[PDB]
Parts: C-alpha cells; sequence; structure tokens
C-alpha cells in the first residue's frame, strides 16, 4: 500500500457532523491500492479493564476519481465525543493510519494517536434550507425578459429583439414584464427564480449600484416588486435577488462624496482607498471589482459599511419578503462579514437562501457560518467539457463528477446550486455549437442531478448567443422561434425529477461500460428507489450493456412508462445516435 | 511524478495571509519525487490589461516529513487578489497542478483551471498578540507552590511536602506564597505566569468550579490576586488564568438547583440533561467532562449561559487586567462561542491571549476567528520521544517536528504554547529516567525553538513524579534539593533566547548528519542571524562534523561567549555524552 496517498484530516470534507446525531467521516488512498478499509472508533474516555473500548466499522467505496478511491462511513458517537482511525487491509498487509502516523497493528494504550472529533454541537452544523433541495431554479436579467410597462423604459430602447445587445443598450425589459409571464414557468415547472440585480443604477445590468434601498426605476417601484413578490409566492415560485456587496457604482451617494471632497469625507473609510485625491487615470488609486474604474471596492470591515449592507440584507427581506440572496463576488468579501450577514438573515427569516458566487472551490465558505451554497461553475466545467464540447470520455466524466462532489460533506452537495450557463457564460446551445442533441444531454444529466439546479432564461428554447453581452439577447417569446422539441423536453424532465426523490436528493454512482469513451451510465439512489441513465454520447446506433444482476431485477422506462424483466443478466440497451433512456429499478 | 501524493488547497496550512500584504503558499509532494517547483501567479482579471501569462516564482523546499516535501513562496499581489497554479520538475515530465488537474503544459486557453485567494483581508487575517513571542511562561498550580497565608490553609493540609500527593490531598497552596516567591521568577527570567484554576471549588485543581465570580477562599481574596498581578506586571511578567467552560462543578448553584427541582428548574437548559431526575450512576443521565459525575457539561449554546460566561471572561480581564485566558477543554465547545468569546475579549483588551487546551490537531480553532494558540501536546510528545525516551532516531525526530509545523501556518506557529510537560503529564525528569542530562537537553530544544515556550513548576530544578496526581508535588524551596546545575542551564538558555531573535521567531530547519541516529543538528534562522545548535544524543562521547562553510563565517559559542573564525569546509566538534553547543554564525 502507496501511504503517499492516504490522506484524512478531522474537517471540511473528510469529517463532519450529517446532523444532530450522526458524523460523516471520509478517507481517500490511491485508486485501486487497497482491498479494504475500517474504521476504529471510540468514545475518548470510554476506558474498561485499564483499556481503550473501541468499535471497526467497515468503510464503503463511494466512488473514485482519477488518483483516488474514496471511503465512507456514519457514526453516532454514543456520547457525541469521538476518537478514531482508520485500519486498512491488502492481502496479507494491514495499516493503521491515525493522525500520529502509520502503525502496522492498533495501538490502545492510549487515545492520542488517533484523530478527533470532540463534539457534535446543533450550533456548528451545517444545515442549509431544506426547499431548495426540490427546487429547480430559472435566472432571469430583467433588462431582457419581458418589457411590461414601455412608459418606463429606457429613453433610446431598441425594438425588442432587433438586434444582438452590447454593454450598453436597453430594449426596455421591466418587473412588470416577469409578472406577465409566470405563467410560462409554472408551465415549465419552475419554483424558483434568480433575478440578476435590480436596485438603481446607470447600466443594463446594474451591478453598478447607485442606491441599494431604491428599486430601479426603469424597472420598476416598490409596489411593483411587491407585487411580483406576491404573485410568485401565490403560484409557489420563490424569489431571490443579487447582492452587490463587494463593490457600489460611481454614483452611489458615499462615494461621490469621497469623490469630491477627498480625505476630509466622512465616507472615505467605506472604501480601499490608496492615495487622494481619488482618480481613474492613469489607473484607479482605489480598490475596485477588477480593473473597472466604476465599480468601487466597499470596505466590509468599516461599522458603518457593515450596518448599511446588513440593513439592505434585511430590509429587502423583511418588507419585501424575499427568499434569497444570492451574493455577486462572494468570495471577495471577507469571512467576519459573511458571519454576520448570515446571523442577521437566518435570524430573521430562517429560509432565506444564501447563495455565494464564487466559481472555484469554496469550502472555507461552506462550513455552515457563511453560505448554504455556492454557484457551481465546477459542475458547468465539467458537465460541458463531456457533452457540450466531448473534449473528456465518459470515464474522464465520472472522475471529475467523482472529484467534486467528494471535495464537500454530503449536506452541502444536497444544497448546491448546479447550473450550466448564466449571464456570465456563452449560451449552451452555442457551447454546443448548436447541436440540439447535446443541450439534451446537458438538461437531462443537470435534472437528474442532486441539488438545486437553475436554468438561464431562454435556454429551454434553444436561444444561442457568445458570452457576455451576447447570452443576454432579448427572451424569445414568438413561438414560432422557439426550439419546441427542448421546451417539452426541459418540461418533462423537470416533470420527472418532481416524481422521483432519487434525482433530487439521491446519491450518485458511475458504472464502468465497455466503451469508457461515449457510453456514460450512471445510477442515482436514496436506499428507497434507484434510477438507472444511460446515455449514448456519440453519433451513431449504440448496444450498451447494462451491468446489473437479472434476478428478480424488473426496469420501468421512466419515458414510456413500459416495464419489463432482465435476464440475460446483462441486459443489452439499444440506443440511436446521441439518444438516452432512464429506468426505474425494482428488485423483487 | 507521483501524482498521487502532490497537494493543495486554498486554505489552512497550504494558503494563507502571513500579513496585510502577504500571502504564504505551501505545496506538498512526494518526498525526493520533486527536484524543482514553481509557483505560476497573478492577478485573476489580469486578462482585462492584456496580461494572459503569469508571473513566476520558484517555491523553496523548507523540510520534510517521513513521506513529504514541503514547498514555500511568499507573494505580495498587486491588487491583493491571487490566480495560480504549479509547475512540478521530475526527470520522468514536467506538470502544472491545478484546481482541475494536472496538465502537461500551461493550457493556452483562457479556461479557469487555477486555485484563487480572492482578497486578502486585514480583518480575516490570524493575528495573535505580538508580545507573546517573547514570553516564556511558567505554569503553576496554586494549591502547591507555596502556602503564604497559612490561616487560610484547608483544614486538613499536610506538613508541606511531606508526602505525596493525593486526588484529595491539601497543602495549603496560596496566592500569597505565589507573591511571595516573585522574584525566584523573576531571577529565572519568567515574563508569563500561567495559573490553574483559582475560583472557589472544593478540589485540589478546581476544575470542579462552583462560583466562577469568587476567588477561593484557600487561595485567597480578590485584593490578593489584584496585588499579584500588579506586582507581576511591575516585573513585566503577564499573568494568565485557567478558564473552565466546558463544564461547572457539582456545587454550582444553577446546577444544584437542576440537582434539587429537576426537569422544574429554571436552569434545565444550562446543561445536556437527557432523563429526570439527575442520576450519577452507573454513568452519569448527563453530558460531564468524561464521565465525572461532578462536572456536568454547561449548554454553551444556551443564551444565559453564553451571556453568563462571558461576563466571566470580560469580568476578571476588566477587573483585574489579566494578560490571558487558557482554556479548559476547549475543543468540546462549540466554534459558534469561541467565535463570540474572541469578539468580545479583543474588544474589551486586544492583547489578551486566548490558548485552547486542545492536545491534538487544532486548525478548526486557528484560522484567526476564535484562539490565538493552543496547549501544543503534539510538540511535548515528539521532544520526549527523542530526548526523554529515545524511542525514535534524530532523523524520524526532524520528521515529526516537520510534520507537526507544516500542518499549520507560519504565524500560527509563531505564537504556539509549546511546553514539555505540564499538571496533566509525568515529570520530564522521570521521563527521563532520572537523568539530569535529558532534561538539560529538552530545555536546550524547547527554549531554542519558536514560539511561546511554557515551563511547568518545579521542571527548572529537577523535580521528579509520575502522572496525575504525582506530578503535583508541593514546589522545593530548598536549594539543597534543587539541582543547581539545572536551575542555572535554564536561566543561561532563558537570559539567550532574549538575545537572540531567531531563536524565539525564526524559521528551524534540520540538518541531516552521517550517523542521524544520536546526533540532532538544526538552526534557527531570521534574516541573517543563524543559530546553530549541535546535540549528542548518546551516552558516549562524540565528535560531530559541523556542515557549515568557513566562506568569511565566524562562529559564535553562545553558552562561552568564544568567538572564532571557521576551519576548512566543516569544522569538528568533540561532546561529552549528552552534550551539546550553541553556535551564533556570522556572515562577514
Ligand atoms: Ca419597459
Ligand atoms: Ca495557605
Ligand atoms: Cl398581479
Amino acid at each position: 500500500m502507496r501511504k503517499e496517498a492516504i490522506y484524512h484530516r478531522p474537517a471540511d470534507n473528510f469529517a463532519y457532523a450529517y446532523d444532530s446525531e450522526t458524523l460523516h467521516l471520509r478517507l481517500r488512498t490511491k485508486k485501486d491500492d487497497i482491498d479494504r478499509v475500517e474504521l476504529l472508533h471510540g468514545d475518548p474516555y470510554d476506558w474498561q479493564n485499564g483499556a481503550w473500548q473501541f468499535q471497526m466499522m467497515p468503510m464503503r467505496k463511494t466512488g473514485s476519481d482519477e488518483l483516488f478511491d474514496y471511503w465512507f462511513a456514519e457514526v453516532k458517537p454514543p456520547y457525541r465525543r469521538l476518537r478514531y482511525g482508520f485500519v486498512l487491509y491488502s492481502g496479507e498487509e494491514k495499516l493503521v493510519y491515525t493522525e500520529k502516523g502509520f502503525y502496522f497493528e492498533v495501538p490502545t494504550d492510549d487515545t492520542a494517536y488517533y484523530f478527533c472529533f470532540p463534539f457534535l454541537h446543533r450550533v456548528d452544523l451545517f444545515e442549509a434550507p431544506d426547499w431548495v433541495k426540490d427546487t429547480v431554479w430559472y435566472q432571469i436579467f430583467p433588462e431582457r425578459f419581458a418589457n411590461g410597462n414601455p412608459s418606463i423604459s429606457p429613453e433610446g430602447s431598441r425594438p425588442w429583439g432587433s438586434e444582438d445587445p452590447t454593454p450598453t443598450s436597453f430594449f426596455g425589459g421591466d418587473l412588470q414584464g416577469i409578472i406577465d409571464h409566470l405563467d410560462y414557468l409554472v408551465d415549465l415547472g419552475i419554483t424558483g427564480i434568480y433575478l440578476t440585480p435590480i436596485f438603481r443604477s446607470p447600466s443594463n445590468h446594474k451591478y453598478d449600484t447607485a442606491d441599494y434601498f431604491e428599486v430601479d426605476p426603469h424597472f420598476g417601484d416598490k409596489e411593483t416588486l411587491k407585487t411580483l413578490i406576491d404573485r410568485c409566492h401565490e403560484k409557489g415560485i420563490r424569489v431571490m435577488l443579487d447582492a452587490v456587496f463587494n463593490h457600489c457604482g460611481y454614483e452611489f451617494a458615499p462615494f461621490q462624496d469621497v469623490w469630491k471632497n477627498g480625505e476630509s469625507s466622512k465616507y472615505k473609510d467605506w472604501f480601499h482607498i490608496h492615495e487622494f485625491p481619488l482618480q481613474t487615470e492613469p489607473r484607479p488609486n482605489y480598490d475596485t471589482f477588477a480593473f473597472v474604474p466604476q465599480m468601487p471596492k466597499l470596505n466590509t470591515a468599516n461599522p458603518e459599511v457593515k450596518r448599511y449592507l446588513l440593513d439592505v440584507a434585511t430590509y429587502w427581506i423583511r418588507e419585501f419578503d424575499i427568499d434569497g440572496w444570492r451574493l455577486d463576488v462572494a468570495n471577495e468579501i471577507d469571512h467576519e462579514f459573511w458571519r454576520e450577514f448570515r446571523q442577521e438573515v437566518k435570524a430573521l427569516k430562517p429560509d432565506v437562501y444564501i447563495l455565494g458566487e464564487i466559481w472555484h472551490d469554496a469550502m472555507p465558505w461552506l462550513r455552515g457560518d457563511q453560505f448554504d451554497a455556492v454557484m457551481n461553475y465546477p459542475f458547468t466545467d465539467g458537465v460541458l467539457r463531456f457533452f457540450a464540447k466531448e473534449e473528456i470520455s465518459a470515464r474522464q466524466f465520472a472522475n471529475q463528477m467523482m472529484h467534486v462532489l467528494h471535495s464537500y460533506p454530503n449536506n452541502v452537495n444536497e444544497a448546491a446550486f448546479n447550473l450550466l450557463g448564466s449571464h456570465d457564460t456563452s449560451r449552451i446551445l452555442t457551447v454546443c455549437g448548436g447541436d440540439i442533441r447535446k443541450v439534451k444531454l446537458l438538461f437531462l444529466f443537470q435534472l437528474t442531478f442532486t441539488g438545486s439546479p437553475c436554468i438561464y432564461y431562454g435556454d429551454e428554447i434553444g436561444m444561442t448567443g457568445g458570452n457576455d453581452p451576447e447570452c443576454r439577447k432579448c427572451m424569445v417569446w414568438d413561438p414560432m422561434q422557439q426550439n419546441k422539441e427542448l421546451h417539452q423536453h426541459v418540461k418533462q424532465l423537470i416533470a420527472l425529477r418532481k416524481q422521483y426523490r432519487s434525482l433530487r436528493r439521491g446519491e450518485i454512482s458511475f458504472l464502468h461500460a465497455d466503451d469508457e469513451m461515449n457510453y456514460l451510465i450512471y445510477k442515482k439512489t436514496d436506499g428507497d428507489e434507484t434510477v438507472l441513465v444511460i446515455i449514448n454520447r456519440s453519433d451513431q446506433k449504440a448496444d450498451i450493456p447494462i451491468p446489473l444482476d437479472a434476478r428478480g431485477t424488473w426496469l420501468v422506462n421512466l419515458l414510456t412508462g413500459e416495464r419489463f424483466a432482465a435476464e440475460a443478466e446483462t441486459l443489452c440497451t439499444s440506443l440511436p445516435p446521441y439518444g438516452f433512456v432512464l429506468y426505474a429499478i425494482e428488485h423483487w
């Protein structure tokens, strides 16, 4: 066995409380290097006859990435205290992996050798709002969804969908237009809406905020926003707004004061200023979002700033009853602020979903004291590389999915915001080079994956476009221009997801087929039901062997409803080019 | 390249801010497997400025443990933001290590593959009080230091130091006794005193608290405590008290109420009770420290309990100006409480040192939002196994020290509470089998090691005893029963530590000798200042070669003060059994 590939450390994704009485422990080792692994565990103070009392529990291999095998075990400490280790077996070789290193047999003269999970506290438990787990989100960029009130449209607004958008063009989309098209979303099966910024700002995207306490006049007023939220609630749709707390806009009052009065302004500490007076040339002498002068970075360490943003955060919840806050550039704002943010938000309305925009590994923000989840862009990356660009094999895709999922605790993955694109990415149909068959596969995977998926407006009807701003075209309402095949496909999958719990909250496992290149086979299971998905990611028909025992095993096609029994101990599934099939499994 | 042994993840000991402008990045690889490592780095938004290529910085190997090599690099992001990857060079091939995996060359496209350190926030920076770095602590168990007030000694106190202590014996030690012997401590060189529990409790150790707002009558009164602290402060000695917040005592009023009234008690939720009425056996029906009935666990999640404990924490600081809080069984209290604890204590007195009693890996409590340090028992175990028990080689000792040190960020190690024993361990002289020569080596290593070391009362004069209660004998004040040589050795070493910054704040590196079984050679470095230490851990004379080069190099024997020029390529030093020598290395 290779000791250099064995790893565990008491925190993050390797050791965490799943609930008030249960702990989850993981261990990773070199793939196929270990035959069996057992968790050695016991209460730190449980002694009898002068010997430490501990037991052995076999661990299950939950999956593996390109380099490692991941092992899992759940344990309910008798007194909520635990000292543990790992015993690995390979042939006649045995290793005991502990915090103090490796041993060849279990040392029991003391507990100091072992890893420790001191005490399971309910207060430190990671707990996201349960309702998001069954939710399917729909992201809307307000300036481009629907012009429901022409009288408030920006002057210079272009005819709807008359031309591709630019960084400064306006088409007159507003909040009323969203209200007017809610039945379209209900029919689709959407139960959650995520809106990009809607507070006063001069731009079409509004990430350069002028006033966080005012709805942009071009989008509507507070009365209209309230009606929108109330109407969504009546129809069973939760609403999440965009919080741009990392930076403000050039027209933000406090910034204007500092821009004019420099170091004597009482708002100078509200920002990250390097020298006075402020300037934008040759470059800004203050921190900004990226290198954008009109987006001054806010000092969230300043008491007055924190008070203001926390007031903003609770105001919209208290007065408008929103259901979530999507945090713009969340990773660039300090942890101290995010902890206070959670405390005040959750104290007001525990149901509010706290979603951070972080495109990379976000474990530091997912320990339970800050966010409920992050926009899962790493998932986006992997799914697009396999289904859209076909850059990696099915084997490599499974490895990447196993890699990212095992990088986090199970309860964290259960609340993950799994998207395929957004206002900050190219359109999936375009990433797919215009092949609807590939887009159908993207939706199939997304909608059968555990978590809280989000659909970018227009992707369900085949809208096209490159990256920002090309991906922000006016929503296509003309039924003659909407791709009917895709819309029906999405509606169908969302319905299925709502009907099968394993798709929404189950564990995922990948089965290795003969052709580990184009055939993807995976299962979703929650202990009560099991759904098998088989995908032929190739332009040729395929006969794919399904690795499952045929003893008393019955399958039910979820799309056609057809029931049939297996027998060949490995039934053969025949699929047309880019075809796919889903089966509910029955063991009688 | 063994990909399975390579590792980095943007947090804890692998990625952190060292100061407001500097980031530290670490990478671990299979020992001797990698020849060189380069850090590819840049600002995440460099692309906006047309800067698509990374900057490159070579990483330095800071040490190796049993299985890995550790690489290091410090970076000052121009805009406090960083995106990075690693380039590893091996005879086999060159590989780029990123968050998305390994690549043979730096990806030429614009996809996000890299690790990220979003923003360097001063507010999230780990920062312990600077003064602790130059402090040498002395731990005192009040019931056994000195009987300065016979009139308040417990009834039935045994003649001072006349017999071995027991779990229930009393000798009459008190706070006045400490005051009476301050000059002894000043002479020794001590600049910090850590006292075990001193609040009212029926026991001789007092970890079963009866009243947190009262100094035990047998130890003295609030007036005596003030005198002690003021005299200490006048002598440049800081004072740290023991906070027993995980559990209270059997005589704690709130608990007595619950034990009497049961479920009808208004204090029922102040503890962890499973059933009523409360029972103490076979095992308590309520959570306790270990299974001690007289030590019921407090519910630090209960608002009243938190307020009471926080009031306690701030009371002694505000009223008596203490300089630190040592947290008893700190790992068994929730993180939420520790965050509030830090906020309140630091707001009151930023200089207060927060030390948690955690014997295992404490990374989760050392990210900057909770403790400043923990009692470094893992250091204690490693040092004892080498110098005292001689159960491991000099090579294995070097590996273990590198292992535990690289497990934490540099600024965390710089404030670490490095002890060799305490009231919860056997006496070091006894662990050394009565060999004073070995104890001298223990003090030598401890006092030349970076951090905030602590000396257990009596160890500086050779007191003996097994583990609790044996290690709690009355302090020996008669010089005829004190080991003068050892005492002067400790006094001399504390003097040197104060004179050479590299000993208390420098980096450490182990130089591997030919006979790396008994010969230990290491150096402390801080800028150009270097202290070389050579230890002969064997019971026979030895001639050990000093690897150092003579290139305009001069050595200063820190024990004798003797100066001399370096011979040729390697100077040889003759040492007696368990001998040692320290040399300041000057580069001219
Ligand atoms: Ca309009
Ligand atoms: Ca006394
Ligand atoms: Cl309405």
